């Protein structure tokens, strides 16, 4: 392990995520339930039907399908309406997760190639999209996170939504991070959703569970996307162990979206007084954004450890080296909100005492 | 369905380890502090010491956890496929590939599948020997559709020198390896030693929740761990099975010779019962099937009511063929839990009804 991370997980509290990835998060989300409940059974039966009906209402759609993870269930999707439209094209972002996180699984599993729309460092414009030729589905990410977290207005999405629909293109939403895109839409899931024919989110981004994944979507779409499943080898006997996780760790947070973007607002304005460093977004619209300083690893990563040494208080766990400058993520959870203001304004003189 | 109830409703069975409800998770977790660090993304805390466990266990250069064999398996094939350049793979009518997973190896990989033999029994050496050239030769031990019948260790061994001869690649489905080695009086690692890859589950004979290791050469499971990142089955956090599969695995590894006691126990009480008989007649495993003559019409009514009277399970479901109707035992912990005298009140009861 690097100075840095070591120096970060040595600390005390952090401006970052919910806490540590540890055992206890199951053991919590169990705690108070039954050892008599039974399990569910390979896609059925007791706890994953009310769950998937559950999430099929909280996004407004026919049916919901409860998948281990999101890299399986869109990778469904695309298939399904590929399927559906006899087209083996789909578009979205160049960094999408199925792009470059999925050791290009969609590619490798299915007789599909991809359209890349726009560029890498920003968000695809409204006259990229109408540019694009006859597809099976455009992909959506809300917000773009791998640069630092942007976001289209709601009435793009709308635009967008009625574009597709007219010229006969599936639209997809990867709602990994959509609770957290709440807060700024003024908006609520099922809104966001209705714009798209179906959609995944995540257990395990803001909300801060364990793992695990909602596909939603018209009927029909959830019933062969049940048969993937299956094919997959993602249907297992039992996915309650991160179904219960999944609605605790919901239920618990889901009313905390708009604190973890007032805080990382506040968060931004912080660091972007620093000199030397930036967010980008410089204002975020959601509770991430990601942290750029000026020079490289190698100059930055000592400062840090030393801040973070004698606080006890987590800026930075990592690093990522670019041109010139050096950069890390920052979404916020339930771990700022423990940090009290004396501790803030402790660690943040310290922090201002480095750059 | 009123069989299944019946059977949900008994205090206690002869077959599986009891109620599959939350406990199970709860149990294997009681012990284990809240401050453990999770897994990540396949490495880290917890599934490496797990993965290094089992590679030893199979005798195997590494293993990888997969959430299911389902996923396991189909990659395990692939990986063959591609390091031999033979897009064809071999096994049993009624391997759990063919029949039982939405046809997902052929779906998802440009993979073709022979059947060797014939569905209601092992295949033979000489069919083995009629296969043209392929990629890998899938084995099960035991023949769970077919009852659970299994060939001889010296048979084992002169099917994995013949396939080493002319290249095949051999391959074990052992989901139920560990209930085998009482009647092979071998290890894991003897029984493994004999293929290339291992798919072993711990949701079946061991009990637990879910999941899976494919063992195999060092880089046979490097490229294993790229097909479950492409499959979605590379999960932030598989902790919860990991830690549940150890649990069920160290609680339940020294038991299969007391299962497989315990099924032929179960399985002579079956076959002295009139209209009723077992395959095998003789079990190699924890495992027989049950046939009782007559139509599932005529014989759920029977078992209903003598599980309803004596709360006691022996079967949730049977399957009609013609002429009789059948049902799979499986014997793990809820057997032992049965005393002795009510488990003779039961059959006693069962004696009467047929």
């Amino acid at each position: 392990m690097n100075r840095l991370r070591t120096s970060f997980q040595q600390t005390t509290g952090q401006i970052s995520g919910h806490g540590k990835r540890n055992v206890g998060v199951l053991k919590t989300a169990f705690a108070a339930v039954a050892d008599e409940m039974a399990s569910d059974q390979y896609g059925t039966g007791a706890i994953i039907e009310p769950f998937e009906q559950k999430f099929a209402d909280v996004l407004g759609m026919d049916d919901a399908v409860f998948f281990p993870s999101g890299t399986m269930a869109q990778q469904v999707a695309l298939r399904i309406w590929s399927d559906e439209t006899d087209n083996r094209t789909v578009a979205y972002h160049p960094l999408c997760h199925l792009e470059i996180h999925e050791q290009d699984g969609l590619k490798e599993l299915h007789p599909i190639e991809t359209i890349l729309v726009g560029a890498a460092d920003r968000l695809m414009t409204l006259d990229e999209i109408k540019a694009l030729p006859d597809i099976a589905c455009l992909l959506l990410e809300l917000p773009q996170r791998e640069i630092g977290g942007v976001a289209p207005a709601f009435s793009e999405l709308e635009t967008i939504s009625r574009y597709c629909r007219e010229r006969g293109i599936r639209l997809h939403l990867d709602g990994a991070r959509l609770f957290e895109m709440l807060p700024y839409y003024e908006k609520t899931a099922a809104e966001i959703a209705g714009l798209f024919d179906s959609i995944y989110i995540s257990f395990y981004k803001g909300l801060g569970g364990i793992a695990g994944a909602i596909l939603a979507g018209p009927a029909a779409f959830c019933q062969t996307a049940r048969i993937w499943k299956r094919r997959y080898g993602g249907d297992l006997i039992s996915l309650y162990p991160y179904i219960v996780s999944a609605d605790y760790y919901y239920e618990l947070r889901k009313d905390r979206m708009g604190q973890y973007y007032e805080q990382a607002k506040q968060l931004a304005e912080q660091f972007n007084a620093l000199p030397g460093v930036h967010t980008t977004p410089e204002v975020p619209v959601s509770n991430m954004f990601h942290l750029h300083f000026d020079g490289q690893a190698a100059d930055i990563s000592p400062k840090l450890e030393q801040v973070q040494e004698e606080t006890g208080l987590g800026f930075v766990g990592y690093l990522v080296d670019k041109d010139g400058y050096c950069s890390t993520e920052i979404s916020v959870g339930d771990a700022y909100g423990e940090l009290d203001q004396q501790t803030r304004d402790a660690g943040f003189a310290r922090l201002r005492q480095a750059f």
